[PDB]
């Protein structure tokens, strides 16, 4: 284990609220703002307007015209922005040379599923409605929006959407029961989980949590496109990629996993301080770009 790991386990511990206290949603949004990192100064940034939502088009030095990625953002489909997400894309960016369309989707409770999937559907639609071809687009998200890029693919592909060149979900919760053995396994190496369950209970909102647009993981993905999964050893999401994986594998998709030893829940967001972080982001985007190729 590298020193920088260690030392941001040892962090996290530290900030972490106890096992068992209820922290209020409006407390959490706010705390994940406050603590965002800011993106690198030479990251420009376009507000725009997608399917009724607010995004930005994040570009780093060196992109590509043409390309795109959907960029779908972690918080547990109750949390996250723009703003808690702007650093690490911008490095997504600057690793796969395309500019990210980063959707400010809407969150649960006040929108439950299935309202954040017809977004991001929207925005892939988007995306070809202004004349990106789909062999020059890639679709990626972190944690909850790991899963909604898979549950995107899905349904965009239910409505007759074609697939995008590539697909790479980091971390991805695609499976909310929460029931895999990495829960018990990982959980001690994880310093990241009953607050998963309050999450999948204001997202469902009395839905059914093996819904395929909820829970990817119980979908049939025939027909998507090559997929990279990133996770780390040591988070309790474990699982949840090894499956994907093998349901990928089963129904005919090109699929690779990268289990990153040591590594924790999208450790891609702590690219400043962590040399993994950004070897992470650095091979995002070489697959993305190697699928482009292709």
């Amino acid at each position: 284990a590298g020193p920088e790991i260690v030392k941001l386990k040892k962090i996290l511990r530290e900030k972490a609220v106890p096992p068992g206290t209820e922290v209020p949603l409006d407390v959490m949004r706010k705390g994940m703002e406050k603590v965002a990192f800011k993106a690198a100064d030479d990251i420009q940034v376009e507000q725009v307007t997608v399917a009724g939502c607010a995004a930005e088009w994040v570009r780093a030095p060196g992109c590509q015209a043409g390309k795109a990625i959907l960029y779908l953002h972690g918080g547990g489909y109750v949390m996250g922005s723009i703003n808690t997400h702007r650093s690490m894309v911008g490095e997504i960016s600057r690793a796969s040379q395309a500019a990210a369309l980063l959707l400010d989707y809407r969150l649960a409770p006040e929108h439950p599923f299935p309202a954040a999937v017809e977004d991001g559907v929207a925005a892939y639609r988007w995306l070809l409605d202004q004349g990106f071809k789909p062999q020059h687009l890639s679709i990626s998200g972190d944690s909850a929006g790991g899963g909604l890029v898979l549950a995107v693919l899905v349904s965009a592909r239910d409505q007759g959407l074609p697939m995008p060149a590539s697909a790479i979900p980091i971390s991805p919760w695609a499976d909310m029961t929460c029931t895999n053995d990495s829960f018990k396994t990982r959980a001690e190496a994880d310093p990241m989980p009953g607050g998963i369950n309050k999450m999948a209970a204001r997202y469902l909102n009395g839905a059914d949590a093996k819904h395929p647009y909820a829970s990817p993981n119980f979908a049939n993905l025939k027909g998507l496109p090559p997929l990279l999964i990133h996770v780390g050893r040591d988070e309790v999401l474990l699982d949840d990629s090894i499956k994907l994986d093998a349901k990928a594998k089963a129904d005919g998709v090109k699929s690779t996993l990268e289990i990153w030893d040591d590594m924790i829940h999208v450790w891609h967001a702590f690219h400043p301080m962590l040399p993994e972080g950004k070897q992470a982001i650095v091979r995002v985007g070489e697959f993305m770009r190697e699928q482009w190729a292709a």
